[PDB]
């Protein structure tokens, strides 16, 4: 477990968590929630879903841009990753979100002024 989750609010309040792969690096970036409890269901969702692989949704852009999304029971979209370069980046970022995507560092961003990034 190398990585961890950094919850952030946005402009219009709305909050997004991004986990990273272990240096920094972020590897899944989830869109904007209108409430925490959504957010953080979600992280805890992840981590479900984490070991259950039948979760993912592999697709690769016309640009051969491969990413993933990763979606929960009910087919709600709970989680977003960033266009790769390779697609063994992509399949590599998936092995380091599996180890990652399971732990319990959560650091909350909204509540305290800690504005990393927009």
């Amino acid at each position: 477990m190398s990585g961890w989750y950094e919850l952030s609010k946005s402009s219009n309040d709305q909050f997004k968590f991004v986990l990273k792969a272990g240096n920094g690096e972020v590897i899944l970036t989830s869109e904007l929630y209108t409430g925490k409890s959504g957010a953080m269901n979600g992280i805890e969702s992840v981590q479900t879903n984490s070991p259950i692989e039948a979760r993912y949704a592999k697709e690769v852009a016309k640009n051969d841009k491969p990413y993933f999304n990763l979606k929960a029971a009910n087919h709600q979209i709970i989680g977003t990753s960033q266009m790769y370069s390779s697609t063994a980046a992509r399949d590599n970022g998936i092995k380091s979100v599996m180890e990652n995507g399971k732990t319990t560092t959560i650091k909350d961003l909204t509540l305290e002024h800690h504005h990393h990034h927009h």
